[PDB]
């Protein structure tokens, strides 16, 4: 009866995807999770008034091409663009991220979300004003998020749902 969603958490080593994906599903920070587990996570969510299943990608690897992760990849709905507001590299990789997802799906107007975590960190290197004008300019929604004091991370994959909900 309720709709599945597919939505995909991306973004270079050490960001947070699996912090941001183990607070969102099980509600605690993760200090040291080992960066080769790439797994699938499910959970029941009421976004705006309506439920919804997300089956969640917690993307993780090697960097390199791969045949295989690009076919994985084509089906995801959406994606969590994750950059850490504390490494400008990490904000530089958002570009090739955004431009892997459109090429492996057929360069659809793909639902996305540009995340900026680590907010509760006071060595910021991003400034909210130029991650809001890079959203801007790929016409995406951009929120700041903590993993470690859970600020922003139910809205960050609230919001992505919103951005299926809007392109299907
Ligand atoms: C510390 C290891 C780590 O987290 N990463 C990030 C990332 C892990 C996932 O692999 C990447 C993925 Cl899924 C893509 C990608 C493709 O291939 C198609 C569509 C969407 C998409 F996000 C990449 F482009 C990557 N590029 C480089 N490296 C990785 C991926 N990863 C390895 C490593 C840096
Ligand atoms: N201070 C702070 N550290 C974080 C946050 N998110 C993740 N970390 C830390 O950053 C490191 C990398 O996180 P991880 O989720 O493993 O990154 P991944 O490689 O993107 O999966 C870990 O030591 C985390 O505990 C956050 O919001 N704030
Ligand atoms: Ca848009
Ligand atoms: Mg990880």
């Amino acid at each position: 009866g309720m709709t599945e969603y597919k939505l995909v958490v991306v973004g270079a080593c050490g960001v947070g995807k699996s912090a941001l994906t183990i607070q969102l599903i099980q509600n605690h920070f993760v200090d040291e999770y080992d960066p080769t587990i790439e797994d699938s996570y499910r959970k029941q969510v009421v976004i705006d008034g309506e439920t919804s299943l997300l089956d969640i990608l917690d993307t993780a690897g090697q960097e390199e091409y791969s045949a295989m992760r690009d076919q994985y990849m084509r089906t995801g709905e959406g994606f969590l663009l994750v950059f850490a507001i504390n490494n400008t590299k990490s904000f530089e990789d958002i570009h090739h991220y955004r431009e892997q997802i459109k090429r492996v799906k057929d360069s659809e107007d793909v639902p996305m979300v540009l995340v900026g975590n680590k907010s509760d960190l006071p060595s910021r290197t991003v400034d909210t004003k130029q991650a809001q004008d890079l959203a801007r300019s790929y016409g995406i929604p951009f929120i700041e998020t903590s993993a470690k004091t859970r600020q922003g991370v139910d809205d960050a994959f609230y919001t992505l749902v919103r951005e299926i909900r809007k392109h299907k």
